[PDB]
């Protein structure tokens, strides 16, 4: 456990496009501003789950990209100063008798004056291999996410899972690994059809149908055993690392153990985006009020309501109205 | 009075960038939609007092101008139908027995299952010339908007205001019009200092310091009499058009006549977006409640909750979650 003894703030619980949106304004009030988020990327369920689909209901965009959508939202916050905090999920909230909150997270604990939860769904979390011993090559050479493409040079990949996350990998790292081998529990894969034709036509080694059944290896994993689906017979592939993509799992989790009004795992707002707790709102899909719909541009008018009255709480002097945009830069 | 006698399913008041994505968001729900609006354009606040300037605080816009905005709107809402009645201002809305809202203009009777109403501050109008005989003149030679540059090709105008409208027309008719001369009643213009540069290079007739004195025509303007500010000596010119820009002016005017609960200029909303009146709903600056800002972003969400609610009382078999827009497109 470390400990950031700097009060921000606002510290924003989630860092989806809400979470974005909501840092941007904090810093348009002159606020400090700290992002936790639990995956080692922004843009929440738009990066994690259809980074590459059209949206076409966020106003002004007649259509627009998700990805590029999270992406502008970061260049939008650019001009102002945040403490982003990745691979971190909040576990623990607490307002301390001094009126600042604490919050604690697998990681770090942290205050803030402000606590905007944008986390939508709850924390994104891997889908774990689940094998006995899956857990001790963690940060060795078994995989849930990949930040660097160049360390896998030269190097035998194995990938495991049939989505467009094990598909890209294997295609991405075609040209960089020594080997590549992408096992699938079945011979039909979800990736973009395009993306099952490059993958056929390359030089990767698709085994399907194929479940992994062992890891061996004392320390570092060193063999991979699959097991076929609806078929006895065995296959052992010699590997110097493991990529497992099997998709992303959400749950409001500890977000249930902060004495928050929760309904139907929706955190209740006031029109001001206040929770029942004071100094802590809500805004996005995590948020819900008579009426709320669950949409992008429902979360982007929640995030300047919830960051304007946030700065009226910490500073009576604040009026929650804030100046005009296109006289401020 | 004209009476259209087609019951729409949403009734939009206000054709400002909320009104717009409102408009929007009926198609997105299958809903029958018009917009009344009491200018000759769309666009509110954004085309009427700041078209050209880049705002910075709309959410997914690193920088957009506004009119780039409201131009954006106006694409996303063409992939729907609309019927769009400008140059009408709503002066009364009632809800009959049978439960359908009629509303009617200086023009027009409507009819509608729900309103909602995106007005803003109030019906935009011009800021009338107040000379005795300017009325009779309307509908003839004196404008307040301009539809058409070609009509005064080869023609005399004189055009009111030290405005970017003003400069902006004048400098537009140069090259059109037979002769052109803009009066203002201080040397010292409100428009762009390179527009205004613009003005003194170019061959348009400048009076300042004048202000207009009388119209003369028995039944079309034949001559405008200038007086000069802070000096005792008249000026006539021969005119065959008079184009006056003296800007706008707005209230809510009739909009307390309805039966609303109004507090402090705004319309008091529920969570939902619905006012008192049921099937009556209210987004943008328009609206108010505990914790709201008048802002874009703020608008463009309320819109969408608005328009959701709206459906849901319309068809008691319809959600007010709305279905992903990345698949219905
Ligand atoms: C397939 C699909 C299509 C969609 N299409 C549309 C569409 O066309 N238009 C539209 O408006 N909406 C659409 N949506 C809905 C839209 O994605 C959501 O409204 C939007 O993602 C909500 O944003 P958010 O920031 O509130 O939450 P999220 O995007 O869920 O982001 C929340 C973030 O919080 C993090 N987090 C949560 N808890 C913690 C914690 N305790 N500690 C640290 N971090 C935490 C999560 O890891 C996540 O990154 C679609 C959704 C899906 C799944
Ligand atoms: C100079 C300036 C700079 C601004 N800068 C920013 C900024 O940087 N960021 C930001 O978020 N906001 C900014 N704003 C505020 C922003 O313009 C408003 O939040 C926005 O215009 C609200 O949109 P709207 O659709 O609710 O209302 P409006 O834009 O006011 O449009 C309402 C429309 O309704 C029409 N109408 C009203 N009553 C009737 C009636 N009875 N019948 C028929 N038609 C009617 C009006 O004619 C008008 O066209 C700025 C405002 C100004 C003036
Ligand atoms: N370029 C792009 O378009 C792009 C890139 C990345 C992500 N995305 C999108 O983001 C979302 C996330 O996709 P992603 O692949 O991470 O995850 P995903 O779509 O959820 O796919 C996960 C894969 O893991 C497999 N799996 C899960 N548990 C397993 C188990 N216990 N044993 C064996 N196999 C198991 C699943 O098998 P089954 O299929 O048999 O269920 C599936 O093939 C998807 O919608 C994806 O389309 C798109
Ligand atoms: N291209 C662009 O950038 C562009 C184009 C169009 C509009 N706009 C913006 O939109 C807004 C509207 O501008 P617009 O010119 O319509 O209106 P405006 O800025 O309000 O200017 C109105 C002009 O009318 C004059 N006026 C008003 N009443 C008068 C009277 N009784 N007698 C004499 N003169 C009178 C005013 O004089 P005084 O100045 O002395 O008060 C002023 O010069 C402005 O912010 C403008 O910048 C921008
Ligand atoms: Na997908
Ligand atoms: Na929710
Ligand atoms: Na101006
Ligand atoms: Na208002």
């Amino acid at each position: 456990m470390r400990e950031d003894t700097k009060v921000y703030d606002i510290t924003i619980i989630g860092g989806g496009p809400v979470g974005l949106f909501t840092a941007f304004y904090g810093g348009m009030r002159q606020a400090s501003v700290k992002i936790i988020e639990s995956l080692p990327q922004l843009g929440g369920q738009l990066s994690a789950l259809y980074p590459e689909k059209y949206i076409y209901d966020v106003a002004g965009f007649p259509k627009i990209r998700a990805q590029e959508l999270i992406n502008n939202l970061k260049e939008q916050m650019a001009k102002f100063d945040q403490t982003i905090c990745l691979e971190q999920a909040v576990e623990s909230v607490e307002k301390q008798a001094d009126g600042v909150f604490k919050l604690v997270t697998n990681e770090e604990t942290h205050y803030s004056k402000t606590v905007i939860i944008t986390a939508g769904n709850g924390a994104f979390k891997p889908r774990k291999l689940e094998l006995e011993n899956a857990e001790q090559y963690e940060g060795k050479n078994l995989h849930y996410f990949v930040d660097d493409l160049q360390k896998f040079a030269g190097r035998r990949v194995a990938i495991l899972g049939g989505g467009d996350s094990a598909v890209d990998w294997a295609l991405m790292l075609e040209p960089i690994a020594k080997e590549v081998s992408i096992i699938h529990r079945r011979d039909k894969f979800r990736a973009h059809e395009h993306s099952v034709e490059n993958l056929h036509a390359s030089k990767v080694n698709v085994l399907t149908p194929f479940v992994p059944a062992e890891l061996i290896g004392e320390d570092k994993i060193e063999q991979l055993v699959l097991e076929e689906v609806k078929g006895d017979r065995k296959e052992i592939l010699e590997i110097d690392d493991l990529i497992v993509n099997y998709g992303f799992v959400s749950s409001l989790g500890p977000i249930k153990n902060w004495g928050l009004d929760i309904e139907k795992n929706s955190i209740v707002v006031k029109s001001t985006m206040e929770t029942n707790i004071e100094g802590f709102f809500a805004a996005g899909d995590i948020c819900t009020y008579e009426g709320k719909v669950n949409l992008i541009a429902s979360g982007f008018g929640e995030a300047p309501t919830a960051v304007n009255n946030a700065k009226a709480y910490m500073d009576p002097k604040a009026r929650v109205q804030p100046l005009h945009s296109t006289s401020l830069f």
